[PDB]
């Protein structure tokens, strides 16, 4: 039982042509069409308007009255050719309404003036038959439109009286019909200017499908965060969506968040950008891949992807154009570049007649800023008008977020032994295949053989791969951390199932930089350098523990001094942090120990540390191995020359906010125990 | 934390080559065919079983004493290599039986699983991937990664160390002498298991657990793993695919709307991967096989359960149907009551073939059918048409006490699509394909991290693949809609089959007579009692007839009474009831297809003293409840008898007084009963 604006609904009744589907248009430009190659004259756009939501025996009165089988049915003929074509025009919101209605547990059904043999095909086509429990169509019915017989006989066959029924319709004389069932009406505009008869006999007004889900939806309770192996939903809504760097994060991650989506309805398509094109050609080769979940052996497939190259601008404007929700998963290294792709993206948007949540993935403090600043620079030099730029960064939700969750991109050449083992597979299944359907059951011989070439053809281009049922592609090894914390502001993001909504994004960022990224960073940096490649075998060295236990307690205590409202919360998200560490054995110390002079800037996870330390004389000594050692890395695995190594670890000793007496010691200590560890 | 005879394990180390895959028997064959290339003459069994444990020179050596001094033994050794790698990676890496549903059941029980191989990281990489195992394994320990190799304990005692563990906290799997030598020093609990050599005396002392193969091991372990809940609506099927194959002999609504899901299910860890179902239905045959796959619609949440693993056989085809009965373990019996006899040849034909097949397993024989004593009937033809067929009464006996025939009870209700509706999902279907093929009709950057010879190589396996696989996309979202059925999950089956132990969706009973005595009064007495009433007041069907507030108002008040009166008789089945009564009422509300004319069938029976309607009546009176909703429903029978049916109202009577006399009421009971129930008939006529 439903209480949409303190009424207590207990079902739905839908009209199918104007209302669920955008048909009425087509049979307006088909009898138009099917009359001049019959009869010769054009049907006047008066008669046309009068039988909008009319059943052909009722609109064939009309045309008597004024002045039709054979017109007709050649019209229907042109309708449902059409149909077979460019399938069926579904208005937007459809979907997402008769999902949430069903799950809310509401008795539905159908009342279209169309006949059963046209009503079924569309609902058949248009995917939407299932969510109906009885249909009412105008052949059973004795009296049509607008008598309220169809809207009454509809709910009668649900259990139901009329009043309890919600009613939609687009058509005057359905309105009327709805109205004398003393249903609670609702209109949506379609083909007709609702007139001061239709305004006040409807108990609700919407000027499109949407525009009643939106006010729907304040009523139809936000599904709760979604477990592990909890399936997507079936049923797919008309949005799009952008994944801008298909790598561990976006693909690995966020594509999953997008999936779930709100759990009522899923984005018809996921359109991610990569340069890896590799990845690009195997997922669109594939049609799916999978993240696999180590921990539990779990291998979760996603599915209505688009993998795009980044340089591609065509296909880049697309995702920005036509997504309702993007998702920014590329490095710092990347952001000054693909800024230039972004500005051009939102340019596009606006030069096109929805709001968009951009979403910035990025282990930065004041990530948003860095993308704001170029995004800025970027509009500017393309526009050269400071009026639109102002308006687009003021448009659009530009939104922080926390990711906790520990992703590994699958590297080329493993990429590549997958691929060369599965097609050895492949080859083989096409020599099992190798090289009529009798019987008669209830069909015509035209059919059954009609039938033969349906299912000969069909299984021609399926049986190929038949295969892809066991299996699958893996691109992405994750932990099983769920949650994605964004900050506040996008309405979107409040029925989004795997997001949730936090104030002080900064703060969280911070300690999150600090303790989790910083701690990661310099125990892999000292896994590697002690020969390890996985974080999780690492973790099973007492040494390799102790240092990061050793890390996070000098690290917390200078936390305690900057944050102390947050210094309840460090011995629990250290806890965290080294639980999702001491089992991610797929998850490498390469991909944690990338870019080590960015990640020892003066403004970053290690020195951002030490320096606090400084300041307050708390203990720094584990802090400054790491740091060394983060140079040692650098110096002997990415080969990046020792001079540069000290004209870096001396220019962010120079930024460090010390005194001199402090920065001088510090680059004594730190200089001097990078020596002591190549000796 | 899994506990193992008394142990707690933490992790478990596999060997791979004799343990995990068949390659020891598989390496056997290639040298024979290497030889019989070469030299001419096959190497001798007897030899290559002498030489299971040597290294390669010994074995050289004993090739070299044996066949002369001049056998070119490293240059057959090499070609076996080829032989080897070839077969392994186009028909896959032959898995030993039971290891998915081992690794399954230890992970799924939170366990740091590793492989301690003595074979080289990049092919161990390859096997583990090919035979699509290496999921279940946190890190591997290879020969080439060792200082000392086995039987120095090195390989197992990093393989642990690896994991965060102790030896000792960890299960160990081994085949070979110098494996469990490593493994035992180490000081894991070690599991022997024999692949062709049977192990000597030395080796089975020095064991902690043996087993003859991975299957016996899977037994063991079952007693240790839970059997998991009841499947909820919308849960996933298990992902991991089991070497059993299993039968649905009679692919209708019931067989492909309902048996097909518990089948899916099986366990929770693992599910069969070929699931062969008969149905004389050409359309359904082709179109399943077509996709290779079709979709089960649940109205009420409007939920498409996809069955895949799917491969639909002619039922009159006798070579289909004999590899089923054959190759099954488990097959269902989903016919009609008619079909009995008729299908009662094919599966004596195919329990025949299968005692005459060299199999070793018995079956589990599940009889789906809404009858009494439904057993009864399909033994009784059974044990006719063996006869006819073998001409042998002890191998027909033998046959008969061979297998478990199971008698069940299924509470779903199952709606079969018609052929005119499948051709519409089919040209619909077949529509959206032909818009797919053209968007198909409408590329490897410089990687600078492959060579450019696997570079070549990688843009024609995509190419390739996307070829075969982009007409096939279109499948993701998809789906072949074949039934229509309700949301009922358990089914109750007769406890006998160790098979049927672990089935989560299945309700295991000592006898059947109490769930049957529920299903007959509870299920099939409403039921009846519900159709008589829709009949009378002049409705298609009872998914119509609910709509009148007076038949949902009867249905729910009646459910309530024989409730009650269960709730007495069967104290333990008090939750079953309650979830039955719910189960009936949501079914019946949209009813529209099964008609009032099959369930409303022999009023004359159903109104008898033992039977569904008089015998609820009794028991409520004799425990003093409400029986005015049942007495009503025992009117609109006799009713129903003397209107639709064109019985006299003497012969009712007749029937009538007769049942009352054999029920155990007073006799001042027996009296009052008829005169209020001869009354309501006679107003039913006006
Ligand atoms: N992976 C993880 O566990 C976590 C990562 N993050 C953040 O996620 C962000 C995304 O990085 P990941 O996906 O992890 O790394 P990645 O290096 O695997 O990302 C690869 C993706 O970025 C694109 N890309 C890389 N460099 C590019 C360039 N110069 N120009 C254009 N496209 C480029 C690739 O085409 C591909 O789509 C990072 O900024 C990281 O801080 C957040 C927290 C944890
Ligand atoms: N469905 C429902 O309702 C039910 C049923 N049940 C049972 O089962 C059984 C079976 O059902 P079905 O419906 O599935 O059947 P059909 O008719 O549809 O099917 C059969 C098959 O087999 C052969 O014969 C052919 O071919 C086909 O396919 C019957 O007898 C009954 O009694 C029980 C419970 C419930
Ligand atoms: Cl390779
Ligand atoms: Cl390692
Ligand atoms: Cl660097
Ligand atoms: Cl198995
Ligand atoms: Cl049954
Ligand atoms: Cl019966
Ligand atoms: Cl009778
Ligand atoms: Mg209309
Ligand atoms: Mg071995």
């Amino acid at each position: 039982v439903l209480i949409f604006h303190g009424k207590p609904v207990h079902g739905a009744i839908f009209d199918m042509d104007g209302t669920m589907f955008d048909t009425e248009r087509l049979r307006f430009q088909t009898l138009q069409q099917a009359s001049q190659e019959l009869i010769g004259q054009e049907f006047s756009h008066e008669y046309l308007m009068q039988c909008l939501g009319l059943s052909a025996t009722t609109a064939e009165k009309l045309a008597q009255r004024l002045y039709y089988k054979e017109i007709r049915k050649r019209a229907d003929e042109m309708e449902l050719e059409h149909i077979r074509k460019h399938g069926v025009p579904i208005k937007k919101g459809l979907v997402q309404v008769l999902e949430r209605l069903r799950k809310s547990g509401l008795r539905m059904a159908v009342a279209t003036s169309s006949r059963r043999a046209i009503a079924e095909e569309y609902l058949i086509n248009a995917n939407v038959y299932k969510f109906f429990d009885v249909i009412t169509c105008g052949d059973e019915v004795e009296q049509g439109k607008p008598h309220p017989e169809i809207f009454l006989k509809a709910a009668s066959q649900l259990h139901l009286d009329a009043n309890q029924c919600l009613m939609f319709e687009d058509s005057e004389n359905g309105l009327t019909s709805a109205h004398t069932s003393k249903g609670l009406t609702i209109l949506l505009k379609d083909i007709k200017e609702p007139n001061d008869e239709m305004l006040e006999k409807a108990h609700f007004y919407y000027d499109q499908m949407y525009d009643f889900l939106t006010d729907l939806d304040q009523f139809i309770p936000v599904m709760d965060m979604p477990e592990m192996q909890e399936p997507f939903p079936q049923s797919l809504n008309q949005l799009t969506v952008g994944i801008h760097g298909f790598g561990a994060i976006g693909g690995g991650y966020i594509a999953q968040i997008l999936s779930h989506w709100d759990g009522y309805t899923k984005p018809k398509r996921i359109i991610a950008s990569t340069r890896n094109s590799l990845f690009r050609e195997a997922v669109n080769a594939f049609g799916t891949y999978s993240i696999r979940y180590g921990q539990f052996s779990y291998d979760e497939r996603i599915e209505n992807m688009s993998i795009v190259d980044s340089d591609n601008e065509q296909q880049m404007l697309e995702m920005y154009t036509h997504s309702s929700l993007i998702a920014l998963c590329l490095p710092e290294q990347a952001i000054e570049s693909e800024s230039k792709i972004i500005a051009k993206g939102l340019y596009a948007r606006f030069n096109s007649q929805e709001p968009l949540t951009f979403l910035i993935i990025l282990n930065k403090v004041g990530a948003k800023y860095l993308v704001m600043k170029h995004l800025k620079e970027a509009l500017l030099e393309l526009t050269n008008d400071e009026d639109v730029t102002e308006h687009i960064l003021k448009e659009h939700y530009f939104c922080d977020t926390v990711v906790n969750r520990m992703v590994s991109k699958l590297s080329n050449q493993n990429l590549y032994r997958q691929l060369r083992i599965k097609h050895n597979f492949l080859e083989q299944h096409l020599e099992d295949v190798e090289q009529e359907i009798e019987d008669c059951n209830k069909l015509t011989p035209d059919q059954l053989n009609q039938a033969s070439i349906y299912v000969d053809n069909m299984r021609r281009n399926f049986q190929p791969g038949h295969i892809l049922q066991s299996m699958d592609l893996i691109l992405f090894h994750s932990e099983t951390d769920m949650p994605i914390y964004v900050e506040k502001g996008s309405p979107l993001l409040e029925k989004l199932r795997q997001v949730v909504l936090v104030d002080q994004i900064t703060d969280i960022q911070l300690i999150k930089n600090r303790l989790w990224n910083g701690v990661h960073a310099m125990l892999a940096w000292y896994a590697s350098l002690m020969g390890y490649e996985s974080i999780g075998v690492a973790m099973g060295d007492h040494l390799v523990k102790a240092f990061a236990e050793n890390l996070i307690a000098e690290v917390k205590q200078g936390l305690a001094i900057v944050l102390p409202n947050y210094a309840k919360d460090l011995d629990r998200m250290s806890q965290s942090f080294l639980d999702s560490c001491e089992y991610a054995f797929k998850d490498p110390c390469q991909r944690v120990a990338r870019d080590p002079l960015r990640k020892l800037n003066h403004n970053e996870r290690v020195m951002a540390s030490i320096a606090v330390n400084i300041r307050h004389d708390l203990p720094y000594k584990n802090l400054l191995k790491g740091a060394a050692l983060g140079y040692a890395y650098a110096i002997q695995f990415l080969e990046i020359e020792e001079t540069k190594a000290v004209e870096h670890l001396q220019q962010q000793i120079q930024n460090l906010d010390l005194s001199t007496a402090q920065r001088r010691q510090l680059e004594a200590e730190l200089v001097q125990l990078i020596q002591y560890l190549f000796s």
